[PDB]
């Protein structure tokens, strides 16, 4: 069973692709070593194709079937509803790719006769036909990274595979409720997407402390989407079908599974046949839910095979971390080899070889790790951080280019308590917003794969709600964290933190002069900058903002808009 077969036709871009970091008058203030930042293009698609194309062997034992039975029993308690055409239409992003059948995303959102009637026709076809493969478009992703020597230096572009807009709206009708509600029921506390950043830290810290002698490890599956087999996708559907569903929903789900999710023909941007997929499509509604379930199933069974004691898992898509009871250094090493052997048999072999870790702060999961700082009272506060290299490289790109998704805003929200987000990201971008008088302008960014329109003036309310008032007063960061940030700044040629402190005093003063919500941004987001701090009190506007739906489920690749 080959993950892909290829015709020879190239993966083509839809427009001009930039690989070199764009530079304007503002670039140098953030980053000096411009040659270190690059974007992935279709020119490296061939290299990705070779990496993602392989034979999958699967050997399924009693542990696997045992866990599946338990998952199905939980799934059987879920009652899910079909979305109406209108409800599905409103979940479509305004700038989502247009249909090849004579309408765009804005037509869908406006409930135009042409769009709605076509969607009805696609739905009718799904109910009637459960065999005919549905067309997909294959594209190379344009993503910004910093060069990383020993990784081959530069990573090839990721492959995105997605069906037509009409099909995407139909996916929503059939499965939006399922993928939003089922994962937490089946996986419980192990489902990562139910957690805000602070809630994730809470879960990780509490889990670590619950063990007598804790040991943890992240498990990196090599090219997870390609490891997903027809079996896996059919198993996922069987889980979905355990739900209390309308007969209509059951038919649509069965059809989508057979015709889209299991595999299908690949078409480039020019309309040429590129080949065939027999693995996970990155750009469907069930991608996040399917991957989390599949990873959870394989990992749970692998934990049993390895006889891991008092196991606790945390799963987000392909991203897996396990915390358990240590049996000793040699014993743990042996246990992880058995775990890896089990995962490999299930068709989930490792990329990075898994290693036991006895320091929670050194465990990276969802590209992030738990670190410790101190609040204004001097009390230890745990928070989520990461290596700032990619965030800052993407911030550099967004400084000189308008982008659909503003990664900097998402990074400020999710990493608000961090040294680097506060000192660099907040300072840099609020200065930009002040200069253009664009503080009031709402910006698009993605949280857990879903698109949100967010006003930067709401940041103090957002940060207070998610991270607490402590996020505005954190100090005395860990030596490891300080060292990592320092290494990043040297690498990228970012001005030292002392320069950022000086700049922040100016940014703060400007914001305070503006009045209104801008003054609140100055007071709260930049209280770290001044030597004599203010009191900091709860914001009345914070409880008014609707933050439900932010941390319920993952929707990466699912074409989801929540506003
Ligand atoms: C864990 C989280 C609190 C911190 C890291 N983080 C994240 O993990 C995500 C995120 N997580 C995640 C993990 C795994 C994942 O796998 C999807 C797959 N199909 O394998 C997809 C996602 S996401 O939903 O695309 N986004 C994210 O969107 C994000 C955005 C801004 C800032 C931080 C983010």
């Amino acid at each position: 069973s080959m993950s892909y077969t290829w015709t020879g036709a190239l993966i083509t871009p839809c427009a001009a692709e930039e690989s070199k970091l764009p530079i304007n008058a503002l670039s140098n203030s953030l980053l000096r070593h411009h040659n270190m930042v690059y974007a992935t293009t279709s020119r490296s698609a061939g290299l990705r194709q070779k990496k993602v194309t392989f034979d999958r062997l699967q050997v399924l034992d009693d542990h696997y079937r045992d866990v599946l039975k338990e998952m199905k029993a939980k799934a059987s308690t879920v009652k899910a509803k079909l979305l109406s055409v209108e409800e599905a239409c409103k979940l479509t992003p305004p700038h989502s790719a247009k249909s090849k059948f004579g309408y765009g995303a804005k037509d869908v959102r406006n409930l135009s006769s042409k769009a709605v009637n076509h969607i009805h026709s696609v739905w009718k076809d799904l109910l009637e036909d459960t065999v005919t493969p549905i067309d997909t478009t294959i594209m190379a992703k344009n993503e910004v990274f910093c060069v990383q020597p020993e990784k081959g230096g530069r990573k090839p572009a990721r492959l995105i595979v997605f069906p037509d807009l009409g099909v995407r709206v139909c996916e929503k009708m059939a499965l939006y409720d399922v993928v939003s509600t089922l994962p937490q029921v089946v996986m419980g506390s192990s489902y990562g997407f139910q957690y805000s950043p602070g809630q994730r830290v809470e879960f990780l810290v509490n889990t670590w402390k619950s063990k007598k002698n804790p040991m943890g490890f992240s498990y990196d599956t090599r090219c997870f989407d390609s490891t997903v087999t027809e079996n896996d996708i059919r198993v996922e559907e069987s889980i979905y079908q355990c739900c209390d569903l309308a007969p209509e929903a059951r038919q649509a789900i069965k059809s989508l599974t057979e015709r889209l999710y299991i595999g299908g023909p690949l078409t480039n941007s020019k309309g040429q046949n590129c080949g065939y997929r027999r693995c996970r499509a990155s750009g469907v509604l069930t991608t996040s839910c399917g991957n989390t379930l599949t990873c959870y199933l394989k990992a749970s069974a692998a934990c049993r095979a390895a006889k891991l004691q008092d196991c606790t898992m945390l799963v987000n898509g392909d991203d897996l971390v396990v915390i358990c009871e240590s049996a000793g250094t040699q014993e743990d090493a042996a246990s992880l080899r058995v775990f890896t052997e089990a995962m490999t048999r299930y068709s989930a072999p490792p990329g990075d070889p898994p290693q036991p870790e006895y320091d929670l702060e050194l465990i990276t999961s969802c590209s992030s790790n738990v670190s410790v700082a101190h609040d204004a009272s001097g009390k230890r506060v745990y928070y989520l951080t990461r290596d700032p290299t990619t965030p800052l490289a993407r911030a550099a790109w967004e400084t000189a280019r308008h982008t659909p998704v503003n990664s900097w805003l998402g990074n400020i929200i999710m990493y608000a308590p961090t040294l680097w987000a506060r000192m660099i990201l907040m300072t840099h971008f609020f200065s930009i917003l002040l200069a253009q008088e664009q503080l009031e302008k709402a910006l698009d960014c993605q949280i857990y794969g879903a698109c949100y329109s967010i006003e930067p003036l709401d940041l103090p309310q957002i940060i207070e709600r998610l991270h607490g008032l402590s996020a505005f007063s954190l100090h005395s960061y860990s030596p490891g964290e300080i060292n990592r940030v320092a290494s990043c700044l040297r690498k990228l040629g970012v001005p030292p933190l002392r320069v950022w402190r000086h700049r922040a005093r100016s940014v703060r003063a400007r914001l305070l002069s503006q009045g209104g919500r801008a003054a609140t941004c100055g007071k709260y987001l930049f209280n770290w900058a001044v030597k004599t701090k203010l009191k900091l009190t709860p914001i009345p506007a914070a409880s008014q903002l609707d933050l439900s739906g932010w941390f319920v489920a993952g929707y990466s690749g699912g074409d989801i808009y929540h506003s």
